[PDB]
């Protein structure tokens, strides 16, 4: 939790910003989270106790946020429970999602890390979910 919006919550029904309505850009239109490229992958979301309403998080893979894949998705924490997480975000595709709004992210059968630091079905597979956390000190 190095970035929470209080206000997350009410995000419903908001209209898209950014401009070009990309998930990245709605955290980054409230937030000043920087470029997806300097994350840092924190703790992981699904599962997770402590973490906060309107933590920002994102799909992350070997420590970075995957800017090369197609799955790569960003958002605000909002709630979970034993089948996935309900997250506020949005994306390019005004006809599936006109608004800013919630979504239900689902732990998949069988949907943990695989050896080469991959998630099935990424950006809709809860145990990709880390917060975005600032690189630390050993960083060159």
């Amino acid at each position: 939790a190095p970035y929470v919006y209080a206000n997350a919550k009410a995000l419903q029904d908001t209209e898209k910003v950014g401009n070009h309505h990309q998930c990245v850009e709605l955290i980054q239109h409230y937030i000043r989270v920087g470029q997806a490229s300097t994350w840092q992958q924190g703790a992981a979301v699904f599962g997770n106790k402590n973490i906060e309403v309107g933590t920002v998080i994102a799909t992350f893979v070997n420590g970075r946020y995957p800017n090369h894949n197609s799955g790569n998705h960003a958002a605000f924490f909002l709630g979970q429970d034993t089948g996935g997480i309900w997250v506020m975000d949005q994306w390019k595709d005004d006809i599936a999602k006109p608004r800013v709004s919630k979504r239900y992210i689902r732990k998949l059968h069988n949907g943990s890390v695989r050896s080469d630091g991959t998630y099935i079905r990424m950006s809709n597979n809860a145990e990709a979910y880390f917060i975005v956390e600032l690189e630390h000190h050993h960083h060159h």
